[PDB]
């Protein structure tokens, strides 16, 4: 499990402990047997004042600065899709792409040992990367993943209890998805776009899927250190919109 | 399990089935032999002509409209609680109040078979509503209950995960929280007034913890029905302030 | 002019004063004479028990409380369009359509008595109720009401020093729009739909404007009766959107 | 009047034209001559495909792009104010502080040339600069600045169609304002902090003032580039807080 450190600045870092490891910082470098001495919600004093606190990272954390190249899904946005997918331990949720893995670790912590995680991802080297994000924080075997498009998978009808979707073309996978997707269950796509948004609405009315929820999650923070006290100055103003569809009856 | 009928309207209703059961509504009725035999996204309609779909409730829907002592947790809170919580399976979490049981059902979920959630209520009859609501939703055993004020528990020390607040006065709650909760770990409270979420803050100066977040959770609803497309002209406000202090090491 | 009267529950009336006259509420009456006699931040109570509080409206109170054809644009959205059109004293302004006179007041305000707004509207009973709004709000002669479609209006070239639309199709305006706007000026359009918004920004693509702006105006609300203090439970959650498209030099 | 210069990246430059003067830019210098020429609405083609589109600076872009000392209020707050203040033509709106007259230019254009901004600032080269400010962009002699503080002015009772506060103690400044407020009418003031809100709400009950308005104003902007349309990744997500008051019935 890594560990996150802290300067006195606000600084973050990810470091993968290992023995003989050494963790380089202006004010004094810090081999990485003091860290794990001092462990989560410790701190290690260093030079000139400093003191780098040393933490377990929350998923919320570990997402916002583990290695990427496909840009994960905001740790706000994998929390409310968790839900909007009503995910309960021991369910099957299918997933496109699996990107970095952001969504992936939400997706399994909340089905659990007993759920199962369907992860598809095209790329290659995207998937080498999301693979070794996810196997690096969570060891439980509850996800599997597929190279190749989500378009060309083989399914069971009707096993899948949600599909999370986190991609530029939600459209193309949407008789997959249906096929996949039990009756009465949901999709949920993130899209950055409102024209994405509109076009995957005007797609789904192709397929057996009515339009339940189009929504835009924020998390509004706050500045406070007595007496200052006011919503941050500057926000992350959007990442994307959420769109829940509902699967219709079945047969 | 419970069923969840969706009117033209939008409007929700919750049905426990049973046997020579009726739904009743100002728009007509429905025997719950009807709603069995609909199957999930089926529909029914009244002698009245009030057409209704039938669902088995999400989380979400069956919070929002659970029979309440006290107001529960709106979803996008709990929901957003349990991330800042950091809730992985197997986890203990410590609760106080159980109110209605709607946070209790996310943590519940969160932590999963293989973990806890220890629950205070102080008061007897709300308690006994939050039991029933859990129960009638959720058969994995892996709630504690217990009647009395989170002040006075008898609590293991660093055993806990992470604890959740929703209730008037978490400062009150500073001393045997700290206790509880394992190091790096968190406490997070649910608080509809900035003066409760200031004076909360101010209280844990006495206490092992750092202020880490206050925030304000926000789903905001569109309607799309092309032409039409814009955020729905009535949301939800406000529900309240999320607060999380992370418990430092001694 | 008019007075706004107040009750308890922060709800408001507008009254228009006669001789003779009778202010009739759910809550009772009051005689138009005793509202005159109140003064500015006085009190009356009706003979049922209603206190009532007894004021000259804001442009604000005005516009939200006026009789209306159409639905007025909303004060938070007039004000912003006011800003975005960059209007100072002494500036002509075209608008369409009038309706119901709400942002015609606005307007009529920023440019004053040395400026003017030369407003289009195509349904005449339209037109006639805002010219009654317009009318008994503000005395200043620097409104010239027209009507008919602004499509249709014979407009001076290079002579208007803002445009200000709310109508459901401006992208049907736009060429008279760019005829009549002066260099590096502005078109603000008000529209509830981000399809309208898509629809006019690709319209504006075959006319001489750079899109500036796409934006939402929030008046978040806080309840501060201490100890409570949040923002309030139930806001408005959207009126429109508002476009800012910059005329250049051909 | 000055002009505001925009390169092909969107970066923007306040000028004050001058013969003989040169703007200076990396893909080429503009004579401002050359400026004037163009004028607003018009371009300057200089080097490697830059052009420098030329522009009357709306009082937003003045407000942003102006030389400062304090911080001025910012336009959607202003614009806020000065609806909530409702203020017309013929007006008398006092306020504090100048700082670098942001606020005293929206105050200005409002009440217009038979009205009055009367304009109080305790810091000597706030006030300077702040005319200077004013005086740039607006010729109308409508605005009387007073080197002072507000609780040291000599007033007319009930003369003041509003009461403008942008100052970081505004509870010290009430009895003036109480003083100087038409029965009726409003003191608007402009708060960063929800702690100075809730001080200044108690300080209020001390006077003949009624809490009418807590609100923040936000003006949420999008990105839009067809296909691309959402709203920014990066908003300001806050300014300050307004708090209006009502001044109670007369005597
Ligand atoms: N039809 C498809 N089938 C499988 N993968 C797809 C796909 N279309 C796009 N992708 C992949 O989907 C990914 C989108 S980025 C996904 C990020 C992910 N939610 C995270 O949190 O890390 C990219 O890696 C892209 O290669
Ligand atoms: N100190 C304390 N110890 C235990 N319960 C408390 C308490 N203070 C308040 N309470 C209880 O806390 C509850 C707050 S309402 C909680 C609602 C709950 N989150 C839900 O989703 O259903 C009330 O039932 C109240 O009786
Ligand atoms: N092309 C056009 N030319 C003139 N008026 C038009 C028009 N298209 C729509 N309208 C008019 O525009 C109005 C839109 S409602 C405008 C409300 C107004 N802003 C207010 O505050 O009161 C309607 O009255 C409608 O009849
Ligand atoms: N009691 C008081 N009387 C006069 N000026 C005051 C004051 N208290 C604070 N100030 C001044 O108020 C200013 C606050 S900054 C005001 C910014 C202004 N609204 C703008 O848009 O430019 C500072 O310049 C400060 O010196």
């Amino acid at each position: 499990g890594p560990l996150l450190l802290k300067d006195r600045k606000g600084r973050a870092y990810l470091v993968f402990p290992k023995e003989g490891g050494v963790f380089h910082h202006h004010k004094g470098s810090v081999p990485h047997e003091a860290l794990l001495e001092a462990g989560p919600g410790g701190v290690v004093r260093t030079h000139l004042g400093e003191e780098l606190s040393v933490h377990r990272p929350t998923l919320e954390e570990y997402l916002l600065h583990m290695k990427r190249s496909a840009t994960p899904t905001y740790p706000k946005d994998a929390s409310a899709m968790v839900t909007l997918l009503d995910l309960a331990p021991g369910m099957r949720v299918l997933e496109a792409g699996t990107g970095s893995g952001g969504l992936t670790l939400f997706l399994a912590r909340a089905v659990g040992e007993k759920g199962l995680v369907e992860s598809y991802e095209a790329r290659p080297h995207h998937l080498a990367q999301a693979e070794r994000n996810v196997r690096a924080f969570w060891q439980v075997e509850n996800v599997r993943f597929h190279l190749g498009k989500l378009e060309e998978a083989e399914l069971e009808e009707a096993a899948y209890d949600g599909v999370a979707l986190d991609l530029m073309e939600p459209w193309k996978v949407l008789e997959k998805a249906a096929l996949a997707l039990k009756p009465d269950r949901f999709l949920v796509a993130y899209l950055p776009n409102i024209t994405q948004v509109l076009e995957l609405v005007r797609a789904a009315e192709a397929h057996p899927f009515r339009l339940e929820r189009v929504l835009e999650v924020g998390w509004r923070e706050w500045e406070v250190r007595l007496p200052v006290a006011h919503p941050r100055f500057q926000q992350v103003g959007h990442t994307a919109f959420l769109v829940a569809l509902r699967r219709w009856k079945g047969s």
